[PDB]
């Protein structure tokens, strides 16, 4: 694990019965919790429902940890791990994730899977009238042997409202690696430039394990 490492990979998915597929790659800063990915949608365009459910799914490998709490992720290479997330939002618009990460040399590859199930036709994420998920606390703690993560999610609204989700995460290394103790980790996420449709997205992540 560089102090510098590359991103590349590849999201398949559906959104209300909408089939799409989105590339990207950049680069990040394991060590500092840092990483900017430049996202293309390369089936599916224009998509027809908010971006940001996707964004928390484009790497737990970027996240600044102090000495003194157990890195499980930056442990899990160069073998790599793969996590589940489902993702329940306040109005039963309801996703899952699945990402695996794997490594070559200096670069990560991510294989994505993301599928939206019934979002009100008339609702924030159809309409799209987000503008940014807040910064938020996940809750990493550990459950009948496995590396879970919880996190109450907020989506700022057009017009200053939040639009709550429900995120509960599942983290498994592919060789056996020692599990932390609890913790929490601080995270900022944000879309630092896109164009009109969202086929070209610029997306920045920090991340701070306390």
């Amino acid at each position: 694990i560089k102090p510098e490492m590359k991103i590349k990979l590849c999201m398949r998915g559906t959104v209300n019965g909408h089939n799409f597929v989105i590339e990207g790659e950049g680069k990040g800063n394991p060590y500092e919790g840092t990483q900017i990915l430049d996202l293309n949608v390369t089936e599916g365009a224009p998509l027809p429902f908010a971006y940001d459910i996707l964004t928390t799914v484009f790497n737990r490998a970027f996240t600044k940890y102090p000495a003194d709490i157990q890195d499980y992720f930056k442990q899990t290479f160069p073998e790599g791990y793969h996590w589940e997330r489902s993702m329940t939002y306040e109005d039963q618009g309801i996703c899952t994730a699945t990402s695996n990460i794997s490594m070559r040399g200096d670069c990560f590859f991510y294989d994505i899977r993301f599928d939206g199930t019934n979002f009100p036709p008339n609702g924030p994420v159809m309409q799209k009238k987000t503008l940014k998920w807040e910064p938020s606390t996940e809750k990493m703690y550990v459950e009948d042997g496995v590396l879970k993560g919880d996190v109450n999610m907020r989506l700022l609204l057009e017009g200053g409202g939040h639009y709550r989700c429900d995120f509960k995460t599942t983290y498994k290394a592919k060789k056996e690696v020692r599990l932390p103790d609890a913790h929490k980790i601080d995270h900022r996420i944000e879309i630092l430039k896109h164009d009109k449709d969202y086929n070209k997205v610029k997306l920045y992540e920090n991340a701070v394990a306390r």
